[PDB]
């Protein structure tokens, strides 16, 4: 049973998780990072060259794989990780709740361009709207990710 951060693009998982693992002396994993590196392509290049369904298969399979990990880990998650039925039972999951506009504001241009599902913003907005219920139903605890990192850190630690 790990500590799994979940949240739409730009909700600050990757760095939170890194802070969390330092404070708790646990190993940090990042699902995008793991797939990226096995396949030797960036997530964008994966979408572009191999198509989203394959990325989705990689994601879906890493879920199952990480369940066979022994040591509690901190695990940072890609936006879309909540679409997967099998996410249930991986770890106590912490949802980095923000609102579309705050979320978007803090991704510089280069940084948006790393995320294929931000190519069309109107579409990015409906995705947010749809994903909301999938975060909520996969969340052990909901965290107000609006303030700084510490403020999200504080809230997470409070839930042990
Ligand atoms: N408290 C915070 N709330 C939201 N975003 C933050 C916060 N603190 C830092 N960030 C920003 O989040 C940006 C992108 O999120 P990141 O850390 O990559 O996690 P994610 O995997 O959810 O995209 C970082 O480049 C950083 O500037
Ligand atoms: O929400 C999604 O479908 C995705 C979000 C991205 O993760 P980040 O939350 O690190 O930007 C990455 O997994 C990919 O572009 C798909």
């Amino acid at each position: 049973q790990h500590l799994v951060l979940i949240g739409f693009m730009g909700s600050g998982k990757s760095s939170l998780a890194q802070e969390l693992g330092l404070a708790l002396k646990l190993e940090v994993l990042d699902t995008d990072m793991i797939i990226s590196e096995r396949v030797g392509l960036s997530v964008r290049e994966i979408f572009e060259e191999l198509g989203e369904d394959n990325f989705r298969m990689f994601e879906k399979n890493l879920i199952d794989e990480l369940k066979t990990l022994k040591t509690p880990h901190v695990i940072s998650t890609g936006g879309g990780i909540v679409m997967h039925e099998n996410l249930k039972g991986l770890g106590t999951t912490f949802y980095l709740k923000m609102d579309f506009e705050t979320l978007i504001k803090r991704l510089n241009q280069k940084e948006r361009e790393k995320r294929p599902l931000l190519n069309n913003l109107t579409q990015a907005k409906e995705l947010f709207e749809k994903r909301q219920a999938l975060y909520e139903k996969n969340a052990s605890f909901i965290i107000d990710a609006r303030g700084g990192l510490n403020n999200s850190l504080k809230q997470v630690l409070q839930f042990i």
